[PDB]
């Protein structure tokens, strides 16, 4: 939702606030929505937000807000220590993309500056290849998916 502080936006967002309070007692349906989000998306997760970033990078540098909103996806997915879901191959991928991410793609998060040129598809491709090869199917006995 994206509507303003108007006399209707006030009462409508107040109605949203009361229904939002009415449901998921203890945040357990949100725990399912999270657990199956964060685990279940294979290596191919990278390919998706990467070409989304590719499309969004053709925009003017004022798109830095959307750039950050796209970085935070993968960040909450991978970079955050003890990330929600605690995936098995998720752990493997974040372990394989720690300092490697810091070197190239995020600079600790400070890559947000360089939105002028869109060549980064090269880094995307070189990552995506080597993760496609020697990739692992999610473990046939699912016990490596703790939630």
């Amino acid at each position: 939702y994206s509507f303003k502080d108007t006399s209707t936006g006030h009462k409508n967002k107040e109605f949203v606030a009361r229904i939002k309070s009415k449901l998921d007692q203890g945040g357990v349906i949100q725990d399912f929505i999270n657990a199956l989000d964060q685990l279940s998306n294979p290596e191919l997760l990278f390919k998706d937000w990467s070409n989304d970033v590719r499309a969004e990078l053709a925009k003017t540098p004022v798109n830095k807000k959307n750039i950050e909103k796209m970085y935070e996806r993968m960040y909450a997915a991978l970079g955050d220590p003890k990330a929600p879901g605690l995936g098995a191959f998720r752990r493997k991928f974040i372990q394989t993309f720690g300092k490697e991410f810091d070197k190239h793609f995020g600079k600790g998060g400070s890559k947000l500056l360089r939105m002028k040129l869109s060549d980064f598809n090269d880094i995307t491709n070189m990552l995506l290849l080597k993760m496609n090869k020697d990739s692992k199917p999610p473990g046939n006995l699912k016990e490596c998916s703790p939630w």
